[PDB]
């Protein structure tokens, strides 16, 4: 069930899933519709779902990782697609081998240096590239 702010923007949550507290390497996942593209794992908040809970749930489903939830980075609008996304830091402590989207749609995941994550997000996902700007 998709949820919306009062202005009709889709409510989303995502995590910057870092390999370590150094925040040098981040986990991206393949696009479901376009598997040759990389995106930040995240997705729609459910009714009455806290954004931090939605963020952790979505990165479990999409990326097959768990870890220590860190700070809210910010709230990022996508004016073109009418999304409003809460973005959190997650320090990955668990990497699971056969996760929901790997089983269901063969979703891929890969570690990127921050600079390279920004590079591969820029063309299709410039708002997700901006998640890293701070
Ligand atoms: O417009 P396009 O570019 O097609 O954006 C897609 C997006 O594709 P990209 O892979 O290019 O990012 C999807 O993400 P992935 O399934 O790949 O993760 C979904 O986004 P979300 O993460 O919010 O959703 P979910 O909770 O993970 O399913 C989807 O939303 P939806 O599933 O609710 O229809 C969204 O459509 P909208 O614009 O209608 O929002
Ligand atoms: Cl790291
Ligand atoms: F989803
Ligand atoms: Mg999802
Ligand atoms: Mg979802
Ligand atoms: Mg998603």
């Amino acid at each position: 069930t998709r949820t919306y702010d009062g202005d009709g923007y889709k409510k989303r949550a995502a995590c910057l899933c870092f390999r370590s507290e150094s925040e040098e390497e981040v986990l991206l996942v393949s696009s479901s519709r376009h598997p040759d593209r990389w995106i930040v794992p995240g997705g729609g908040m459910e009714p009455e779902e806290e954004p931090s809970v939605a963020a952790v749930r979505e990165v479990c489903e999409e990326a097959g990782v768990k870890g220590t939830l860190g700070r809210l980075v910010g709230i990022f609008e996508n004016q073109e697609r009418k999304h409003r996304t809460y973005v959190y830091v997650l320090i990955v402590t668990e990497v699971l081998e056969d996760w929901e989207d790997s089983v269901n749609i063969g979703r891929k995941r890969e570690w990127f240096k921050i600079e390279d994550a920004i590079k591969v997000l820029q063309y299709h996902k410039p708002v997700q590239a901006s998640y890293f700007e701070t």
